This record gives C-alpha cells, sequence and structure tokens, in this order.
C-alpha cells in the first residue's frame, strides 16, 4: 500500500521523462520553425502527453494521500492527480490546444506594415522604436499599430479560451484558472501578502512617476504631458511601459556626471550568453553543458524560418539537454534578458536529480529571480567597467534611477496583469468589459493613460505575450521582490559592507552555495524553507529592495518637493 504508491512513483518517472522529452522536441520544433508540418507533429505529440497525463492521474486519484506516511511520495501523487488540460474531454482538448497554438502563433507573427513602404516585426523593430525614438507620433505608429495588429487579433479566441482553461480546472478540483495558477504558491494568505509588498512600493513608484512625469513634460511639451495625470502609455521606452530605462537620457538627474561599447568591441549573442555562463561559473555554480551551445538558438535565424522570438529556457527532462531560444540583440538590455534565462537554464541543472513532479522551483517566483540575481550585480559599473563597456553621490543617483527605471516602475505592472486575469478567470469581468477593465488598472496601479482613445474591437492584453501564451505573471512580481532579498542575503554571505546597491557577488563561492542549497531543493519543501535558507528568515518581504533604493527615495522626494509635484493621478 504504501509500497504501492511508491512503486507508482517509480513509473511515473521512467516514463514521464520519455514522453516529455518527446513533447518538448516537438514543441521546440515548432517554436524554432513554425510550419503546417511541426504545428500538425506539435498537435499530435500533445494527444500523446495527455494520454500519459490521463493515465497516470487516473491511477493516482486511486490512492487516498489522506493515508500515505512518506511526505515526498504523497507530495508527488498528490501533484500527479492534477491533470491539467488532460482532464477535458477529446472535443475540448483538441479545441483548446489549437486555440493556444493559433494564439501563440498569432502573436508570434504580427508585423506592422507603412503603406507602400516596410512591414516591422516586435523583435527587433518595434522594440527599437520603442526604446529610441523620441518622436510622439512614431511612438504612436509603433504602439497603436502593435495592438492594431496583434491584440485585435488575439480576441476572437480569448473567451473560449477562458471557457476551456476554466473547465479544465474545474475538473481537477479548482473553482476556475486563476484559482489553479495561485495554488502554485501554496499560500492560503497569497493575495494579501501580495497587496501588503505593493503598497509597500507605494511611496517609491509615486515618486518615480512624479519626477519621470516632470521629464516628459520637457521633452514632450506641456500640450502632451499633464502634469497632476497619468502618463501616455507610449512614451517610457517600452512596448508596455513594463520598464523604463531605455527614456534614462531624458530623465538623467546628473547631466555632467553601452551599446556603442558592447557592438564595436566585437559583442555577439554567443559571447553574451558566455558572459553570463562565466558569471555563474565564478559563483561557484554549473556550467552549461556542451549540447547546449549545440542545440541553443541564440540568434534570429536568417535563413527565412518563422519562430517564436520572446525568449525562453527550456528543460528537455533527460537531465541532459537544456537550451534557450531568444532573438538576441546585442545591448545591455538583452545581456540581462540573457541571464535572466540563463538563471532558469541553472535551477533546471540544479534540480535534475529530483523526481520530474519535483522539478519546479521553490514557488515559480523563485525560478524567475535567480538570473535576475545575477544580472543586478552585472549592471553595476563597476562591473560594466570590468567589462570594458564604460570608461561620487551624482554617478551613485544615477545609478539608482537607471535601475529604479527598470525594477521599481515593473512593480505595478507586474501586479496588474494577473489581478485582471483573476477577474476575467473568476467571471467578475466579462469580454465586453476585458478592454475597459484592463485599463482601469493600468490606470490605478501604473497611472498610464492610452495615447488614442480605445475602440470596439480592441483587446490590448493580446498585445503582451504572456496573454495568448498562457504563462502566468505574478511570478515576476514575485520574482522582483525576492530577488533583492537574495541579493541583499549574498552581498552579506560575500562580506559585503556599505550600500547594497556597490554589491557585485562576482567570484564569490559563499554567494553561490546560498543559492545552489536552495536551487537543489527544487518544489520538495514548502517555499518558505527555501526562503530561510538563502536569506534566514522565512517570509517575502520589500525591506531589501527598500534598502537597495533608500539613497534614491530620499533624492525623489527632495527634488519632488523643489517642484511642488502633486504625486499620483485622478
Ligand atoms: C520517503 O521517500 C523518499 C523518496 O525515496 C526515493 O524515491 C522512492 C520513489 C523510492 O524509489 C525510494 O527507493 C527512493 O529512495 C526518500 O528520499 C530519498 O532518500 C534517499 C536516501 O536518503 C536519498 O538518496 C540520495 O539520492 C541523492 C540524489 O539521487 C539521485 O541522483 C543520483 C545521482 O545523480 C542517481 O543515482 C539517481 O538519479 C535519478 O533519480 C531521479 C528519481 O528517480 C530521476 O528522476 C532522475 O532522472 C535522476 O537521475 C538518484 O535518485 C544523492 O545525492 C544521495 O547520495 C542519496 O543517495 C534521496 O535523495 C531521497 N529522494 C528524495 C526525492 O528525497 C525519503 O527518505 C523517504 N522518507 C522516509 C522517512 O522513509
Ligand atoms: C523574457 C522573459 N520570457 C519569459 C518566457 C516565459 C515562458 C514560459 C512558458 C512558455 C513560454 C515562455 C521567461 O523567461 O520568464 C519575460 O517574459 N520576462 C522576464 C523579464 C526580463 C527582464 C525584464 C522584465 C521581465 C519580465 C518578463 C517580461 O519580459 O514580461
Ligand atoms: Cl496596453
Ligand atoms: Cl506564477
Ligand atoms: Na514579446
Ligand atoms: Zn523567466
Amino acid at each position: 500500500d504504501e509500497a504501492e504508491a511508491s512503486k507508482f512513483v517509480e513509473e511515473y518517472d521512467r516514463t514521464s521523462q520519455v514522453v516529455w522529452n518527446e513533447y518538448a522536441g516537438a514543441n521546440w520544433n515548432y517554436n524554432t520553425n513554425i510550419t503546417t508540418e511541426t504545428s500538425k507533429i506539435l498537435l499530435q505529440k500533445n494527444m500523446q502527453i495527455a494520454q500519459h497525463t490521463l493515465k497516470y492521474g487516473t491511477q493516482a486519484r486511486k490512492f487516498d494521500v489522506n493515508q500515505l506516511q512518506n511526505t515526498t511520495i504523497k507530495r508527488i501523487i498528490k501533484k500527479v492527480q492534477d491533470l491539467e488540460r488532460a482532464a477535458l474531454p477529446a472535443q475540448e482538448l483538441e479545441e483548446y490546444n489549437k486555440i493556444l497554438l493559433d494564439m501563440e502563433t498569432t502573436y508570434s507573427v504580427a508585423t506592422v506594415c507603412h503603406p507602400q513602404g516596410s512591414c516591422l516585426q516586435l523583435e527587433p523593430d518595434l522594440t527599437n522604436v520603442m526604446a529610441t525614438s523620441r518622436k510622439y507620433e512614431d511612438l504612436l505608429w509603433a504602439w497603436e499599430g502593435w495592438r492594431d495588429k496583434a491584440g485585435r487579433a488575439i480576441l476572437q479566441f480569448y473567451p473560449k479560451y477562458v471557457e476551456l482553461i476554466n473547465q479544465a480546472a474545474r475538473l481537477n478540483g479548482y473553482v476556475d484558472a486563476g484559482d489553479s495558477w495561485r495554488s502554485m504558491y501554496e499560500t492560503p494568505s497569497l493575495e494579501q501578502d501580495l497587496e501588503r509588498l505593493f503598497q509597500e512600493l507605494q511611496p517609491l513608484y509615486l515618486n518615480l512617476h512624479a519626477y519621470v512625469r516632470r521629464a516628459l513634460h520637457r521633452h514632450y511639451g506641456a500640450q502632451h504631458i499633464n502634469l497632476e495625470g497619468p502618463i501616455p502609455a507610449h512614451l517610457l521606452g517600452n512596448m508596455w511601459a513594463q520598464t523604463w530605462s531605455n527614456i534614462y537620457d531624458l530623465v538623467v538627474p546628473f547631466p555632467s556626471a553601452t551599446t556603442e561599447a558592447m557592438l564595436k568591441q566585437g559583442w555577439t549573442p554567443r559571447r553574451m550568453f558566455k558572459e553570463a555562463d562565466d558569471f555563474f561559473t565564478s559563483l561557484g555554480l554549473l556550467p552549461v553543458p556542451p549540447e547546449f551551445w549545440q542545440k541553443s538558438m541564440l540568434e534570429k535565424p536568417t535563413d527565412g524560418r518563422e519562430v517564436v522570438c520572446h525568449a525562453s529556457a527550456w528543460d528537455f527532462y533527460n537531465g541532459k539537454d537544456f537550451r534557450i531560444k531568444q532573438c538576441t540583440t546585442v545591448n545591455l538590455e538583452d545581456l540581462v534578458v540573457a541571464h535572466h534565462e540563463m538563471g532558469h537554464i541553472q535551477y533546471f541543472m540544479q534540480y535534475k536529480d529530483l523526481p520530474v513532479a519535483l522539478r519546479e522551483g521553490a514557488n515559480p517566483g523563485f525560478h524567475e529571480a535567480i538570473g535576475d540575481v545575477l544580472a543586478l550585480s552585472v549592471s553595476t559599473p563597476k562591473h560594466l567597467h570590468s567589462l570594458n563597456l564604460l570608461s561620487s553621490d551624482e554617478h551613485d543617483i544615477n545609478f539608482l534611477m537607471k535601475m529604479a527605471l527598470d525594477k521599481i516602475a515593473f512593480i505595478p505592472f507586474s501586479y496588474l496583469v494577473d489581478q485582471w486575469r483573476w477577474r476575467v478567470f473568476d467571471g467578475s469581468i466579462t469580454k465586453e468589459n476585458y478592454n475597459q477593465e484592463w485599463w482601469s488598472l493600468r490606470l490605478k496601479y501604473q497611472g498610464l493613460c492610452p495615447p488614442v482613445p480605445r475602440t470596439q474591437g480592441d483587446f490590448d492584453p493580446g498585445a503582451k505575450f504572456h496573454i495568448p501564451s498562457s504563462v502566468p505573471y505574478i511570478r515576476y512580481f514575485v520574482s522582483f521582490i525576492i530577488q533583492f532579498q537574495f541579493h541583499e542575503a549574498l552581498c552579506q554571505a560575500a562580506g559585503h559592507t556599505g550600500p547594497l546597491h556597490k554589491c557585485d557577488i562576482y567570484q564569490s563561492k559563499e554567494a553561490g552555495q546560498r543559492l545552489a542549497t536552495a536551487m537543489k531543493l527544487g518544489f520538495s519543501r514548502p517555499w518558505p524553507e527555501a526562503m530561510q535558507l538563502i536569506t534566514g528568515q522565512p517570509q517575502m518581504s520589500a525591506s531589501a529592495m527598500l534598502s537597495y533604493f533608500k539613497p534614491l527615495l530620499d533624492w525623489l522626494r527632495t527634488e519632488n518637493e523643489l517642484h511642488g509635484e502633486k504625486l499620483g493621478w485622478p
């Protein structure tokens, strides 16, 4: 009985590794070569994994986990009881798989065209426009056009998607898909805990917002920026106004105090990933295997192939084959993304000897945080100078501002995406109100407004990758808080004293060992245990992020007071 459960999970593990390896292959092949042939093979392999999931999930529900003694086996069996989409009847499963493929393909191949002119793709063309253009009308063209071509094209699929993902969730014991997603944290108090974290970041965000709004007023003109109102959503350097540091040049605190350098000094996608690999091994963490260099797709193909560019990290479930797929551009932003992705690979490597059911991060935010922690150190002026990419309190404030434009601005954005989705999933937001409710949250949390009134048929959420790709978002909110807790702890372990923002953990084997111990746990233990291993305490806390940015909070409050700024908006 305990012995039958044990046999049970050993069979599940051997067979799952095979079937999931085959599925991952097919998924990779489609993602790196969108065609009717790779699509067919993918939709077929979907049916194979579904059949396996159904078989072993059915058997897992036969056990009473309330009676099982071994806590590992109990946990594994409990997890395998969740069939996900494989719970759906065949007709619905087929329709759901097709909807998901159609959504992700629509997003990844959408283009925005000038008449009798060229057609731009999101990566790299529209990304580049949003980062570098300082002309209202040109930014508006890219911003609106991307929504018109990607967002509006997702709308036809989204209501049925919601029906079917919710139907699957109910068949697995949840009330809706949002309930199921939140369950990944195993934290009954999650919604309140996240809300309290968000509230703690509000002083810093409102101060940053007002400061940036002032700067935008200077460049884009008084007639286009209301100093007591929300900021137009196309002016922040990024398609979603999720991270703002591409407009650093417009907001630099101290003018008198890297892309050109990276290009001129011969950086390439492969060198960028080598740098990241080197950073991991400097901490005594694992190098990526030779296979990774052979099989990864580290730049957009030139050969014609249509691909899913949006960067991702892949585990092929055999303990050996790990890959990144990224349409890498040579710049510092993308170097940060490369490190983000390499953190996923590092996690995959660290937990590769666990049973597959426990091959996940302690929670999804932990998986998102690892690579970002290393990138915090990469980003420091000291470290960028060490890489030759660069040649005082003023310098300090400038650097904190650059960091804040990405890390603090992202907090409200990352919070809001799943506040919207949880309310779609629970039925609170119907299809008639999708776009209005998206904008009411964009206002409430980020203090943004759309530069052109939205119209019938718009579906702006569809223009953000994780929406059509059905990837949960709250993990990134969690990540952006906890990564600073990890940085604080690893900097302490490495013996750093003085301001946390001056910390660089490069070469610290003590920092590496802290992270490795936690990563090796996988999903085997409640996530607070992993939090405590790394930090010495069990909770999510904004204290570390606040500590990092303290000198900037102080500077921004003084600066905003001198200009008589009215924080917030109506
Ligand atoms: C409750 O049961 C758990 C689980 O027990 C194991 O799994 C069940 C299904 C049975 O098959 C049982 O025989 C197994 O032991 C108990 O936890 C285990 O306890 C043992 C003994 O302390 C511990 O042993 C260590 O294993 C470490 C890592 O092992 C893996 O990596 C090896 C080298 O890479 C390799 O030989 C194996 O790797 C494969 O294993 C995965 C699972 O099958 C597979 O998916 C993957 O592809 C891997 O390649 C090996 O499993 C190693 O570092 C140490 O030296 C130890 O020998 C296990 O780590 C531990 N397992 C887990 C998941 O915790 C637990 O003790 C028990 N409780 C009680 C009170 O009885
Ligand atoms: C680049 C990354 N891509 C996802 C891809 C996630 C994925 C999961 C399952 C199937 C396919 C894709 C990731 O690897 O988690 C990303 O989506 N962000 C990281 C990041 C990096 C820098 C700044 C912000 C963010 C958040 C997020 C994003 O860009 O929206
Ligand atoms: Cl939007
Ligand atoms: Cl998540
Ligand atoms: Na994208
Ligand atoms: Zn990630």
